[PDB]
């Protein structure tokens, strides 16, 4: 919803200006890995886009990739920070509390990204398909996948667009076939 947005595109700000301040990227810098295509399966009011911020260093961008995600979490309120948690579950199958989502994350980042099923992806073509995404048609939820350039940072990115996507499911209207729901 409106407070998912908000915090969607602070937490792009602080990913790109975190790889153009920290991990030496521009908008105008070659990329090694291109982004193919780009999809939700149920897509119900998601506009998608992708923004090539690419560098040579995929250590460095990971770095960055989480430490924005560390400050745009640790600056949310209380209130904010409790539906994380159903977030890491349904979207990583992680189980976390809000005190631990932190921690969490970076050793599942650490595990998930640092792990050669992912930096041996010699694929100079990523295609991220997602399965589930919500926005209201009047204001559909606007989401940027940034796209580093390397497999590494992009598990990190595809992990937090996963996070994403899964929230404005959870708080979306409840109903099948228009019919409230459970």
């Amino acid at each position: 919803a409106a407070s998912i947005q908000t915090t969607v595109n602070t937490l792009s700000e602080r990913i790109s200006s975190k790889l153009e301040q920290e991990a030496n990227a521009s908008a105008q810098t070659k990329c090694d890995i291109e982004i193919g295509n780009f999809y939700i399966r149920q897509n119900h009011g998601c506009n998608l886009t992708v923004k090539n911020m690419c560098s040579a260093d995929a250590d460095a961008q990971l770095d960055a990739v989480l430490s924005a995600a560390t400050e745009t979490y640790s600056g949310l309120t209380p209130e904010q920070k409790a539906y994380v948690p159903a977030m890491f579950t349904a979207a990583l199958n992680i189980q976390t509390s809000v005190n631990t989502v932190v921690r969490d994350f970076e050793n599942y980042v650490k595990q998930t990204c640092n792990s050669s099923a992912v930096v041996d992806n010699k694929l100079k073509i990523q295609n991220v398909i997602i399965d589930e995404c919500y926005g209201a048609p009047g204001s559909p939820t606007n989401l940027e996948f940034i796209n580093t350039g390397s497999s590494k940072g992009n598990c990190a990115i595809k992990a937090l667009m996963q996070l994403t996507t899964k929230a404005t499911t959870q708080i979306a209207p409840k109903q099948v076939a228009g019919t409230g729901v459970q």
